[PDB]
């Protein structure tokens, strides 16, 4: 269709709007202190969220140039708890405020490349730093601590979270399902984990954890594509749920029967690394490989993983598997492929049962074990730093590394410098305090991991009142941040549909 | 879809049009002097009504972001007469004053956090007061004479309420049904109560009292979720034979074929299975042996059908928060072996949480169900009467809990005792305490509003500066000893109107922004 | 869907307005010289009326709020003519009054409660006071000559229907049907009727004959008594009727009348035709129906009479023995072409119902002049305080108001001396406004039934009461 | 339908409107230094692209005759990255400005004729001059070193594109796909291509690329025209896709609802004219395994992969003597176009297997490869000249051979003169500095290749430094712009419909 074109300062200018009114909305529930965001809904009551995830994913403008940039930062900052689990909105805060004094100084003359390359060596040097004062979590001991404090001081759980990373490793595959009563119990069971999600976002079963629950489905496995094409196969099965494994006109079919009240299935994805293992799926779920001259428990899938818990094969057929795997390896960069697949059989997955007195406090805990456990898992890659905000601040001190080739990629190490305390500033603002601008003195004058606490509005130290951010989460959040925010800095031209 | 977007004082002040909308048009029927309220209908003549939940219901606005405040107030609001089967328009009355005082304090500098504690220290020490001035209800006398009031000084529904009580205990399931003459009687027959809503409004018979009744049904047990309505259409199709509505128990669009085949032709209701896990299997059993039926679990919902494994109850009544099975038609036989079998797993006492777990589903199937027949000389006299033992044994269900105070709004005045143990760290929350403290006299001040007089103001001073039970009586616009007159309130009912009240208050002062769909 | 909502003096400003434009459209037709209106068709001419009840059933609003006012004095209004014959007009002009000048005060000041405390105590005693002047009237000399005012002045109908209450008796059953031929007869016929009626609007034919269905709790007996005679289903579920304590004990009465027996050890599925009971013709419209020759065993019907022959209910059920031992008289007009007989058929049908009303409350002077001699009641009323007080006098000048809008509709702009001239004399001394001359109402025929009079006041007061208690308006967006 | 009609200045100024919100959108993607461009999406994120390939197909405007000379210059300057493999964005640029100063001469009263043909005249020289100052590409060993800059310094890719010459020749044909694994391999097995691509868009199978992809298909060799009649033998192969070959309508548009729908995957080419069409019918036979007009006469083999202007078979079905014997036949007769004939059979096609580490690398190498390739060819074909813009300022010495009969003529020689030195201008605009007037006359003054390099942002020479464009790509972006400069300049009228 036809278009409508911006060009520069009023294309970036724009774009702008649209992303100030994504972070001011979002930024107001950041931190203990965030403030409650009513969305409306097309009957009954509205819904209060102090979750800056649940406020940004309902953010939508009718201009498209303002909507650009309001998705881009929503996309980019999304990204950071896909991997890690927390800090969406902390990273949107911080790529408002590196796109606002950015632009003031492309305003100002200065180039925006150099910006950027300001921008990016300030961030390296702050991500350096902020490893600086990461403390790494490993052992059962301090792993627990870590999913106590994410489980609001439940020592329960941590032990449940550190006893099963001390099975399958701290690379190992977690699971958490509902228990059959009070008590929560930890078992291992066969099963396998793959890079390969959903092929359309219809297939999820629960918006709450954006995964789609299969309960005692069968699987289907082939090794061509998609576009349905064998209607037999597919039609007689309805008579469990179906997860399809191909390796691609036939999805529309598979989705409007995900919406339909039968025949409820989903669609993921699988050179010859992939044919070896539709056959090692194959032989841990019992199923048959159809490539050979074949013609026509639980499994979870999220949007970058699948998850099959207790496929049911024979004991003794998939051990088989094992010594296949292993005996090449003795006959043989390569072989570093091989030897993953012979920990995803031998592995297993361990299951999480939760349970609790009724049914309501069964999915509270089952709800804050997920939590715990997706924070747990970031702690023991990356580390830990200190919460509220701080250590960001504490990272500032990095920026003297930082190389300027000239006054404009200056200006663009000043950017982050002052953008790494909005993320404080705005968790003392969420208080309704007009001190504010004190309160950071304090905690920038400080040393360590002395800060301001939201919650009991005292200053103490926060690790020790157990405020805490995974290092992934807060180093994400600023890399992210500066890359959206280096893109729409760098951008000249905004094009969009006519109405 | 695109959204506008509201934030701080534009925001709030944009809520509260909605809340004064709600709270203005449901106020003038507070109290026994409360006015009437016309609502227009499709065609004929409207609706006049004093019962400000029935206002309450008919309130949506046009206005999107004032709509949300409105809706907001409604739904916390009605958790109060959910519970404690009174006090809604007390909430929203409440729930004015605390919202409109909040924001003007708001405006004037002071932080709304700081306020929310203030108000939240303030009811703590409120609803204190109210259980030391409570009277506690226990003992068949009194337990009919709090009956007598909320029937309207009828002493037979009192005494009945009272002995219906005596025999189920204080939590034993006892239910309102017509009967067959101008006699009124009471019976205890089998049958137990598990929480469990309809999947679905459109199940409901009466919209009146949104419940699903079903008399003579038929009960199908099954354990699992059925997403097919196809297994499950024999057996379905053999109880159109029978002609007797029917009620599915399983775990759980499906149910869309059902909801939609029962309102348009041809009855029946699904609810789902009561607890979970391990704990659900055995409790299926339960509803099952009671019912006269078995449980269908790895049998088959396709093949294996019979009706000797379809239970059968008299009446079935399912509400949204419950589902009533009365006067089941399983044998006395096998429900005592089924009693003693979990008395015998009581009596080994392994853990101390299953002790009591299991008591749970003994005392269902022990009490089982007292039913009320209330009846008249003609019919819509039994429809008038019906409905005051209704709301009779829901406010004497409630006396029994929390006890009664001082009617009138005078109990709300009387616990402003309590505001001196009330501690503020600043001056922000001692703000938030005098909100509640205002507060506490706006009920009485729109009930004395009410009867026309431009007196009111002279009528709470009157009031306040009085002690104990003496207040101002709005029917006979009589000052008197308000419980010695028969005016009073369950403690349930006056502690959740202002613990609502300030609740949905708290939430709207925290609130910086409101997102709405663009028009 | 979304209200708009008016609140106080807006609210009740409004509802005024539609309760205006029904009663000014209405109050036209009051009185013998009430007015005309014409009322739009959709083809064609339009009609004309000069009834009441007629350009009221016609009256709807576009403004959702003045509607309401409208309908709710429709509504109320309405209910008098349930059992009148007259006065459904009369009824929303006094509520046109009450509420006006009850908005009146309360503009100035004046508490609504007080005020409709003051229009109920003042109305007990105008209906107390309307029971002493209203005479009762009994015996076939009176009967007939109410009969005859109510027939438009034909003695021989109100001799028809004073012959046949003296059969039946005052309470008794008169059923009306159509002549075979010129003759007018009168015979009493044995049967029955209750107070119920057909289930739906359908089925209006409802003469069944040789009906041959009593079940008392909520399929295949249909299909058998349609071979082998229209059935009648009287259940609490080609005809249906609806059916507490003294429901069942009817249900036997019937059967025994009846050749049938009652369908608790009788199931419908299962139950013989034998036990289905057959009259001979049975009419049912809407709030009656009528069982006429029951074709039941002559010695079971006299031994149940037997069988019932402590104070409320010994009287209830006393009630029952009228219905075994008393008959249903029928009634057949008939005249020389189907014009002048359907016609005819209808004054006798509006004549008994004007009789029986008389015959109940008894009868009072018409012109409206009941209301004002009623009046001299509000002496006993009491006030307790001036908002009261205005109250009783809402309903003193609320009472002439009928008789002015009959006068009114004269065309005459000296209306306000015929009003004087009324309440300055004493007794039945009265107006009639169809010779236009003054004289005694009663001998000049000029009446109307006690029960119509106050039914109307005590409607109006009652409607206008709810409307000046009215502090809010709930309507949809449009 | 009823018609709106602009004459003379009125219709050229408003088509250079359209002009120029292409080239304005288009150009500011130009160089090492091109600034990104934010294309809109229905819904999400929107898409981010430096590719000025990628926004030139996505300008369309809502005014008609501004879309008329948006399209004109789009489709024209399209054909430079056609046959060239890039140089499309320069071509918009140069046409820009050609017409730009084309107008503002004809506003001063040059007859727009004379105007057109100064710039042929000069266009003639600048392309001479471009031949002479450009070098010729041969060997092994200059041909890896042309890959391996395409490639952006992989040594590996650049060895494999000169391997791949060495066997099939200069002119040879060289198919990329990808491999099975890590390994990287090369193959040559026997096939052929012919100029006639696919009848109808429609039977894409892949997107993006302008082509589509059959694999595993089967070959139909068909003498006559196709208009449901010879459907009998269609759906004896339908229980693999097949390529039907013939002459060509009411038939064809049966094949494009079911390319669509996904039933029955098809692809029609038109037969390689008369009785030379008929002869090559035969050799698309003997070599696919074939017979020209039952499921025996239908030949396949390997992976048929279809281009709009082009249509390749892979492998063939024939035997190793069956192609021997027509191979004979064709040779049989001995004493131009004969040579061709036989050169296609005996030459073969190399097929480039491209693999790495994970899959998702796998697909960035291998686009990695196929513009290398692309790129190669046109460096073998007319040589490499030195990029950065300074190709086409160098080439402006050859004006003085450009002999100009009258003022408007020379008029025209100089608006290509100015023109020649827009794209460089354009390139140093992109790096945000507003000294770029200095690098331009810097650059001129200096001879041979010392140029500007904007990836570095500082001056050296560019044909050491690894900047380098193929010379049929410079020479045919200015040949493309003064093409459409000269139609535009020359339009007198202007029709489109009523709206
Ligand atoms: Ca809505
Ligand atoms: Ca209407
Ligand atoms: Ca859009």
């Amino acid at each position: 269709t036809a278009k409508d074109i911006l060009f520069d300062a009023e294309a970036r200018t724009k774009l702008k709007v649209g992303v100030d009114k994504l972070a001011n909305a979002v930024k107001v529930t950041l931190g203990p202190a965030g403030r409650n965001v009513l969305i409306d809904k097309k009957f009954g009551a509205p819904t209060s969220t102090k979750d800056g995830v649940t406020v940004a994913k309902e953010i939508e403008l009718v201009d498209p140039v303002e909507n650009m940039g309001a998705q881009m930062v929503r996309e980019v900052a999304s990204k950071t708890s896909d991997v890690a689990g927390d800090g969406t909105t902390t990273a949107t805060v911080l790529a408002q405020a590196i796109y606002r004094e950015g632009l003031k100084n492309v305003t100002a003359g200065a180039r925006p490349i150099d910006l950027k390359r300001g921008i990016d060596r300030a961030v390296k040097e702050v991500v350096a730093e902020l490893r600086n004062i990461s403390r790494s979590i490993s052992g059962k001991k301090e792993i627990a601590q870590v999913g106590t404090i994410s489980a609001n001081n439940d020592p329960e759980i941590g032990e449940l979270i550190a006893e099963a990373m001390d099975k399958v490793g701290k690379d190992g595959v977690i699971t958490v399902e509902e228990a059959k009563g009070m008590e929560t119990e930890l078992k291992v069971v066969e099963g396998m984990q793959f890079d390969r999600g959903y092929l359309s976002p219809y297939f999820v079963t629960n918006s709450e954890t954006m995964e789609a629950e299969l309960d005692e489905a069968l699987i289907l496995i082939h090794d061509k594509k998609i576009s349905k094409e064998l209607l037999p196969i597919l039609e007689k099965a309805a008579q469990r749920p179906l997860l399809i494994i191909a390796e691609d006109e036939a999805l529309a079919t598979l989705v409007v029967n995900k919406l339909r009240g039968t025949l409820k299935v989903a669609a993921v994805k699988a050179g010859d690394r992939r044919k070896a293992m539709l056959e090692d799926i194959a032989i841990l779920t019992g199923g048959t490989v159809i490539s050979k001259g074949y013609k026509l428990a639980r499994i979870t899938i999220d949007k970058d993983n699948t998850t099959i818990v207790e496929g049911k094969g024979k004991q003794e057929e998939i051990k088989a598997r094992i010594n296949e795997i292993k005996g090449q390896i003795e006959k043989s960069y390569d072989t570093e492929k091989l030897q993953e697949r012979l920990a995803k059989l031998s592995g297993g997955v361990a299951v999480l049962k939760i349970g609790a007195s009724t049914e309501v406090e069964m999915k509270e805990k089952k709800a804050r074990v997920e939590d715990a456990l997706h924070a747990t898992r970031a702690a023991v890659q990356e580390g830990i730093v200190v919460g509220g905000g701080v250590a960001l601040i504490r990272a500032a001190k990095g920026l003297a590394k930082a190389v300027a080739d000239n006054e404009d990629q200056k200006t663009g190490i000043e950017i982050i410098r002052r953008a790494l305390e909005e993320p404080l500033r705005q968790i003392v603002a969420n208080t309704g305090t007009t001190d504010g601008a004190v309160v950071l003195e304090k905690v920038k004058n400080a040393e360590g991991d002395y800060g301001f606490n939201a919650r009991t509005e005292q200053y103490e130290n926060l690790i020790e009142a157990g405020v805490v951010d995974p290092t992934k989460v807060t180093r994400s959040a600023l890399e992210n941040a500066a890359s959206v925010a280096s893109i729409l800095l760098t951008t000249e031209a905004a094009i969009t549909d006519v109405k």
